[PDB]
């Protein structure tokens, strides 16, 4: 239940980069809401991008746990850098690594290792929790697929090059299921791929969340992730790669909470009222005790989930960890802010940002409610349909 000597080294390397470079840019990144290109370049040069890619394509061949360790250190410095580390190591790049062809893996690897944070494109304005109800379609046309539809809250929209787009595949009018399509966005850009309006967010403002439109987007069949056993199971396998994403997302939430925790504790020791430091008040001591307990548990849950499953973490262990970590983060950041008092409410301190940044993680990548349903389906060992006629 402890890190290996190699993992401490990886942790130290991650912490050094985050504290000496990223930490001093967190406040401004939140102010400008601008994608930190400079920081991403340093993140790449330190080998913290595409870590789970095989060594045969330039990757380090690391584990999910390795990334989770790195991700948390980045998040403790900057929530934006935390999420970037996630998307550039887990999720879309994970599904491509596992299910993609040699050509598709090489294209994805070259981009990520060059410093590109991939963008996954699943959610639609009328299809969030019910992702299987997405209206983005891909009609087959010869050896190509014509994509028409819209996505939103696309993390990295406008700055991401690599795109993994999920769409309902139709063959001569007949539905085939949902498949994933790879496309790359550049200055010249692919015809039909349009970056929609930006959705300005409560926190983690350093990464643009945008709408995304597809107007007769022509994708060759060599850029569709294919399966020998049909797309019907294909849509069930791509989201299994998202089980690793959730653990990473949980690590970001944990990182934010841990930072706020450390800052709150440090403040209690130096801030004095009634002739003494705040740390000498029992009620505040127990609050500190409560936070440390939940943080320790959260870190255990995340790390435990990371080493579970086969290629990706177990879907339910990951769901349990994500629920715990995200909800833990919301309480810790809020209570840590309370330690600062009035100054905690001031934007000249980072405490109010911590609450704003942490708030998204009970929502994005599957809400805490949808994850509870998932966990319940495991314990009860039954399907839990949400439709009116699912029984
Ligand atoms: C910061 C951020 C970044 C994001 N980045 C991306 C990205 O990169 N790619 C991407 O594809 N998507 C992204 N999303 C979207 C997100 O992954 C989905 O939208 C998420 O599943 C939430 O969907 P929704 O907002 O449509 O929730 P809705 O489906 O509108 O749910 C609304 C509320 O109803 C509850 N609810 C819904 N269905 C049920 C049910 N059956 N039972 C009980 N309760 C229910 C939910 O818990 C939620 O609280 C991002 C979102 C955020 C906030
Ligand atoms: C899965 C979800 C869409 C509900 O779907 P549903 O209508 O209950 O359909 P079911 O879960 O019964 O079936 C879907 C299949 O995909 C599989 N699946 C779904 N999510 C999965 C995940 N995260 N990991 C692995 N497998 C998954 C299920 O095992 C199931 O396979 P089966 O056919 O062998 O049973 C919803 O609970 C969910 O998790 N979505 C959250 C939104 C989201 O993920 N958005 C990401 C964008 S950031």
């Amino acid at each position: 239940y402890e890190l290996t000597p190699e993992q401490r080294t990886l942790q130290t390397q991650a912490r050094e980069l985050a504290q000496s470079v990223f930490a001093s840019t967190a406040v401004q990144t939140d102010l400008t809401e601008q994608y930190p290109w400079d920081n991403v370049a340093q993140l790449r040069d330190a080998g913290f991008m595409g870590m789970m890619l095989p060594t045969s394509v330039g990757g380090r061949g690391l584990s999910t746990l390795d990334t989770v360790i790195v991700i948390e250190e980045m998040a403790k410095a900057c929530a934006t850098m935390g999420r970037i580390t996630v998307d550039s190591n887990l999720g879309a790049i994970g599904a491509i690594t596992k299910y993609g062809s040699e050509e598709q893996i090489k294209l994805a690897a070259d981009l990520v290792l060059a410093g590109d944070k991939p963008a996954i494109c699943i959610s639609e304005p009328n299809a969030g929790s019910a992702a299987s109800e997405m209206t983005t379609r891909a009609d087959k046309n010869g050896d190509h697929y014509i994509l028409n539809g819209e996505k939103y809250w696309i993390t990295g929209g406008g700055v991401s090059k690599l795109h993994l787009i999920f769409a309902r595949v139709f063959d001569d009018g007949v539905e085939q299921g949902i498949g994933a399509f790879i496309t790359v966005l550049d200055d010249h850009g692919p015809e039909g791929l349009k970056v929609g309006r930006r959705l300005y967010a409560m926190g983690v403002r350093g990464i643009p969340e945008t709408h995304l439109e597809f107007h007769d987007l022509k994708i060759h069949k060599s850029m569709m992730i294919t399966f020998p056993d049909g797309l019907k199971r294909g849509f069930a396998a791509l989201m299994s790669a998202y089980n690793a994403q959730r653990v990473g997302a949980g690590a970001v939430a944990l990182g934010i909470a841990q930072c706020a925790f450390e800052e709150g504790v440090a403040y209690l020791k130096r801030r004095e009222q009634f002739g003494r430091p705040l740390a000498e008040f029992q009620g505040l001591q127990w609050m500190v005790a409560d936070m440390s307990v939940q943080l320790e548990a959260a870190r255990l849950m995340l790390r435990s989930a990371a080493v579970s499953g086969e290629t990706f973490p177990d879907i339910n262990k990951a769901a349990q960890a994500k629920i715990f970590a995200a909800e833990t983060a919301n309480k810790v950041t809020n209570d840590a802010l309370q330690f600062f008092g009035s100054s905690g409410y001031g934007r000249h301190n980072p405490m109010e940002r911590h609450v704003r940044d942490a708030r998204m993680f009970t929502i994005a990548g599957g809400t805490a409610q949808i994850l509870r349903t998932q966990v319940a389906s495991k314990i009860l060992d039954m399907k839990l349909p949400q439709t009116r006629d699912g029984y």
